[PDB]
């Protein structure tokens, strides 16, 4: 039994956002959702926060997938990892949002950038670690490698993200269209894991 708060970068370097929905469709469709079994919220941050749909909208996998499909990607100039990462814990997982208690909480991070408020990440992550959501984060390495830009403080900011055991939590996916790779040992991982 597993709330699960996927936090979705929507900046528009990540490209084609179809390897994003695929990704969700592909994880999502190998869980039982339910109210009284795995729940799915999905947050998308840039510049900005949007919840696009809470914890308990929807009460069966063919629902969340029909859903997943429709994400539009909202973009960004500005990446606001922090905030996103707060806003899931501040509202997403809250009992007025379907929260439950006493399951467990995930939080799974997907992102192509460090952010620009990294300056709060340290609080922000803390906070996370305070109430129990366990972390698994997703570095996209594909824009920054197509920019020739260096990715080595970019995986340490990500990695920073992800609860202990680091490597365990922690996907670094070379490009958009890899990601879908993880999905079944991310998964495992997820329904494993503590
Ligand atoms: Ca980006
Ligand atoms: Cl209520």
């Amino acid at each position: 039994q597993l709330d699960i708060v996927i936090v979705l970068d929507g900046s528009n370097s990540i490209y084609p956002w179809d390897s994003v929905t695929a990704f969700l469709n592909d994880l999502l469709e190998r869980m039982d959702i339910g109210p009284k079994q795995t729940q799915v919220g999905i947050v998308q941050y840039g510049e900005n926060v949007t919840h696009e749909f809470n914890l308990n909208k929807y009460s069966s996998t063919e629902e969340v997938l029909v859903a997943a499909k429709k994400i539009v990607q909202r973009g960004g100039r500005q990446t606001m990892t922090a905030l996103g990462i707060d806003t899931a814990r501040k509202e997403a997982f809250t009992e007025a949002r379907g929260a439950r208690r006493g399951v467990k909480k995930v939080m799974v991070i997907v992102t192509d950038g460090e952010s620009h408020d990294n300056h709060r990440l340290k609080k922000v992550i803390q906070d996370c670690e305070d109430e129990n959501i366990q972390r698994f984060s997703i570095a996209i390495l594909g824009s920054y490698n197509r920019g020739n830009l260096s990715t080595e403080k970019f995986v340490e900011e990500i990695k920073s993200i992800a609860s202990e055991p680091t490597e365990k939590h922690f996907f670094n996916v070379s490009d958009e269209l890899a990601l879908v790779t993880i999905v079944k040992t991310l998964g495992e991982r997820i329904f494993a894991l503590e």
